[PDB]
């Protein structure tokens, strides 16, 4: 299958084209520490043959968590514990990625120091965010850098910057949430500035031979917000600094959209073609058939599975055509 | 499901977006007559919920058969027998189409008059075809007209002209097979002439309120042959005369191509968008998931299933979410 | 698969162990005649690879129909139309069976002569049946024989006597519905008399080298009714005269029944072992896996599929491991 | 489903009727220690909703291993590590069992002290076992007792005595392998003596409120060996001392057995009915349909899955009809 073809990005070789999409498990301590639940959860999909396991949103500051049961990488003590996830997944044959995240105004911890580009709530249940100063923005850029340094110490192969789903970076990118009139607002170049500074600071702290991904929301599904043309312009600003765009949509504000298998694939293909950059496709993909169509028609370079890998952790094993491709311990169960 | 949305074309309403792709059954007598095998074969998929059943290649001249077990519509006697297929499929809720065909140089009958645009074999296992005179070309154009007249008398709802898969019309369209220096060759307008004349003659013999489809091969997969750019030009020449392009590829000469699910879908989408015409997609589509993605992402207007409907004739019924959508006799078998 | 092993019964060889269970389609006209709907319906499962297609309940008298859209074989004019079903199914590789039936007190036609062993309704919605005389019982026996004669003329390979599902013969077999005090009631031998007579009259009209099946309800799920031990007794009375027992349950009266895959298989196994006779198992079987277990554990000789073959007509084709087992027209889809 | 009904045995409640059959993973050290591969392996099936996880054959002494990558429980160091498996499986909702084993003459370790009841090989590739003295038999009985003591310290809920598959206890039970003329041979009561002594010693070391299972081979498939009637006799000797018979077959000598789904179910039903004891069925069972048939027709009290749980670890989750039955982390994947 084309899904079984390797993809080399810088010095990292991913053995197949399936990525486990980053999915929060809301199972960490309030100190952001992983536990045996995470270790088993990720190892299971490594065992199941996933090429690239992207760890769930891991907060670069405590106020950048979504919930107070999220994973963190805002301090050095978290490194030794996250390394346990990295080591077991790599031992079982996966490339390990980490999604570096900051929830911004969508931080749902009522007691946290919630921040954003402009003082507008994510919704009625949320705390009003403090409007960030330029000084504070610089400190958050620094925090992404330190998180990348820690990720490298923990042994992650790939870093992803979470610029999607209504969180901090997306909030700067969208005119619907960014009403700033300083150097981080108004013009498209200014709205992109925070993302660009984060990328630059991550690269200062990330080995040049390891890849950087960026996850984006390619559509806000709302007049005056991000649309595919706007996202194409943003990706063109950063394509010389990052390796692959993990293409999603939505999350900034509540919107009813049409959901169906592959509903975000056109965004992935459009970015891939217009920007000439590698992309990942995600969204209601569950079958080998659709995954193969996406890859073979060159609509994306990787296929990300989220919910399908929650219910069906060995999806990739079931696509193999010989028992020798299975874990030796499970060879006898090949059909 | 989007699959269950009707499609109206002229006065004909297809109840859903699934077409049974035309597939030769090689089960007729040497007289080209259908028999109980064909009647059951097609009726089964009408019962199974298929929106549009496209009858297999039905030869407009005896020398236009692929084999001497193909269906024919080259005489008036065949009409009464074909009507039996039409009536039973319509009785069971399907729209009935007929693929009007001429195999040209790919006719495999030893005792037939094998003809083509130029004296060039389809491959080293085929007969050298006899080069058609302009008078003979007019006679075949006439034969397509008479075939459409007969199809209307038999009660078909849709006619499809078979201009694909390396058969006669495709042979005129491709520079690899058409070496003529008269008005039927040596320019793109001249190579299109036969197709255009066939369409015009069919229209003279086909009610204005019934659709005309054309099946094409959008790619020869060979330098100098048809490619997507060339097929867009051909479709632009005919799009004001026909209702839907049934998009396929290959067949002209033996070529090794990459086969995978949806390997012809990009041609279908490309023709739909560049020519602003309805299209059907076909080729290794077997899942509801991929069918839904194709329709929802506006890559085609109909999804054609071939081999899946041979092995799984009730595929459409399995997509229904209510017992009242099933044939009353089988209601007790719903989930 | 054991599913693919032939079964020879008298001179008829069934190419595999899958039977299409008899299922009413309510698609005939009031004349009892089949039409193109039936022809396509059965032909489809023959193309789908079913070893033995058992045609739906086909009434041996017009008053023996369940509905007035049932198939009939109570007159000679029906033979040439039923033959159309037989010929196309055999042409496509299936052994063809017919379920000879009589609805008795469960006849749902308001204007028919609804008859039964005793004047007791099947339920609130049913007509009070007219209590049969001995002469009338003999006439119905004769009707079964004539129906078998017609079935042979139409070319059926197998005849099945429908002695189940609360219909006429079952009504004679169950103490719950048979309160007669003549030679057709009041002892197990007398309750079996009608069935035995029907079998004998069928044998006089059916070639000795073609199989006879009998479908039975092995449990009424009610105190005083048929139970597995009683059915074993009945089967031992007829086993020297028939070839296979098609084992089902229920239908005489409304009862709550626990439903699950294989819920009637224990009845099939018990009759098979305790009577030393071939059996078929039916009821909520949908998987190759369970079909194989039933056959390989010698719980039955055939597995009957009903609803699974309505929704999934090519079930058998999907069990083949080579394209040569498929219809040649469809080989490309293997 | 009937498979979702709890089964309470003594003070232990199994939440459903699915057992993970004991399966060697050949992944331990030569010191018989488990490692992270075992912990994840078993935990995965606990997460997957399995009611009772039966750990693989765990050797009561080193010469009782099948291979030198088997788990052992002959010392405290092993207990400390096995406890990690128990704890994570119980934390995720499973009852944890351990299969206490001794390979006897089928010990396949080239350097071990291979023992059996009589000096007869299991097959040409095996070593000739040395005939145990009555004193040595008593010491192996004591080893089973100490193993049960250790298993209780590790926190296992259920202890299973492995008396099947051609291993030590089975070798004493079968006339084909037991040619002894002392009190451990000849008569059926003497053949049963070792099994009976092992059960008695386990009971001295195992809490009275925790279940004891026994796995047996109910057929040797050879004239003069064990058959179902003989096994019924043995179970009648022990049924007042144990809680459930885990019914299997074969293993003593190589025999060409007819393999098919449910091929051992008749043995489980017969023991259940004739002995009035609970049983589990195992062997080529993969479908919900067959599992439900087995339980509903009262052929067994538990259904054990082996290879199906290797390839499809979340089998039980897929049977649930409500999202609330899923682990909370995965409830978004309920479909
Ligand atoms: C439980 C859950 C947690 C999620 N958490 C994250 C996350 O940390 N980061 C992220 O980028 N997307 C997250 N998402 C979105 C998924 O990664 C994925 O983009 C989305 O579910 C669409 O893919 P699917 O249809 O394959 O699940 C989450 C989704 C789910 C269901
Ligand atoms: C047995 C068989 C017969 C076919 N005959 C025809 C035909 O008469 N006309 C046609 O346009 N294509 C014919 N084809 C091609 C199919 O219509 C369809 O385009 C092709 O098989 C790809 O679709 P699938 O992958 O869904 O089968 C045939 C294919 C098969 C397998
Ligand atoms: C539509 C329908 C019609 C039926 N008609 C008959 C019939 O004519 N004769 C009969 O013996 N059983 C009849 N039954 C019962 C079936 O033959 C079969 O015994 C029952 O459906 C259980 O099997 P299944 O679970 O495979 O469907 C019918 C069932 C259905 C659903
Ligand atoms: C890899 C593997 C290891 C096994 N190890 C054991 C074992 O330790 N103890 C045991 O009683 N059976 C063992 N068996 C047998 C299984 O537990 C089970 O009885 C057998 O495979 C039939 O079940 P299945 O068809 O569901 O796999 C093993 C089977 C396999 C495939």
């Amino acid at each position: 299958s084309i899904l079984h073809m390797p993809l080399k990005i810088k010095d990292i070789t991913i053995k197949n084209r399936i990525m486990m999409s980053p999915m929060c498990m809301y199972s960490a301590s309030t100190d952001g520490m992983p536990n045996d639940w995470h270790i088993v959860h990720y190892a299971t999909r490594a065992i199941g043959g996933v090429g690239l396991i992207m760890q769930e949103a891991t907060a670069v500051e405590s106020r950048g968590r979504i919930t107070d049961h999220d994973l963190g990488i805002w301090n050095d003590e978290q490194v030794k514990e996250l390394k346990k996830i990295v080591d077991i997944c790599k031992a079982n044959g996966a490339v390990m990625g980490i999604q570096l995240a900051h929830a911004g105004r969508k931080c749902n911890i009522s007691y946290e120091d919630v921040v954003g580009p402009s003082p507008i709530k994510a919704g009625d249940r949320y705390k009003l965010p403090r409007e960030l100063s330029v000084e504070e923005i610089k400190s958050i850029v620094k925090a992404f850098g330190e998180a990348a340094k820690r990720a490298n110490l923990a042994g992650y192969d790939v870093v992803e910057i979470h610029a999607a789903h209504g969180y901090l970076i997306h909030e700067f990118l969208s005119p619907l949430s960014n009403k700033r009139k300083d150097e981080y607002g108004n013009s498209i170049e200014n709205r992109a500035r925070f993302l660009i500074e984060v990328i630059d600071e991550v690269r200062k702290n990330w080995p040049e031979n390891k890849p950087i991904f960026v996850r984006v929301s390619a559509d806000d599904y709302m007049e005056g917000g991000i649309n595919i043309d706007m996202m194409v312009e943003y990706i063109n600003m950063i394509k010389d600094k990052v390796d692959l765009i993990d293409v999603s949509s939505g999350g900034l504000l509540n919107v009813d959209i049409n959901l169906y298998p592959g509903y975000q694939v056109k965004y992935a293909e459009t970015i891939k073609k217009r920007c000439n950059i590698k992309t990942s496709a995600v969204g209601l993909i569950t079958t080998q058939e659709l995954a193969e169509e996406i890859l073979s028609n060159e609509r994306a370079d990787l296929v990300a599975l989220g919910r399908e890998l929650l219910r069906n952790p060995y999806w990739v094993l079931h696509t193999y055509t010989s028992k020798e491709d299975w874990p030796k311990q499970y060879e006898r169960a090949f059909k």
